[PDB]
């Protein structure tokens, strides 16, 4: 629940959720075009052709998908990790400072 500039983790975060690496998208895209060249061609009425499904199915071609300013927010996941480091750290330090000088010999050399 937030939205603002992030640290170096931001870039990586967006990369993690996304399909990193080449992914199988390589084939997905290619096949996508090949599928279009078939519809655009088949849709034509040359000296010989036919296809009633090519029309009713052409409706599926629709699909733009725009952008928007909503969804998840790493800012919420960060505040959780950060705040956890404080409580966890203060817990260790208090123990360390108490051991270095308290729960250990006087160290007389």
């Amino acid at each position: 629940m937030s939205d603002a500039g992030r640290k170096g983790f931001g870039e990586k975060a967006s990369e993690a959720l996304k399909p990193d690496s080449q992914k199988s998208y390589a084939e997905q895209g290619k096949e996508y075009i090949t599928d279009k060249a078939d519809k655009v061609a088949g849709k034509v009425q040359p000296e010989d052709n036919k296809g009633v499904f090519q029309g009713v199915h052409d409706s599926a071609e629709k699909g733009k998908d725009n952008a928007e300013g909503q969804g998840e927010s790493l800012a919420d996941q960060a505040r959780d990790y950060m705040g956890a480091a404080k409580s966890k750290l203060n817990d260790a330090v208090e123990y360390v400072s108490g051991r270095v000088h308290g729960e250990e010999d006087p160290t007389k050399k």
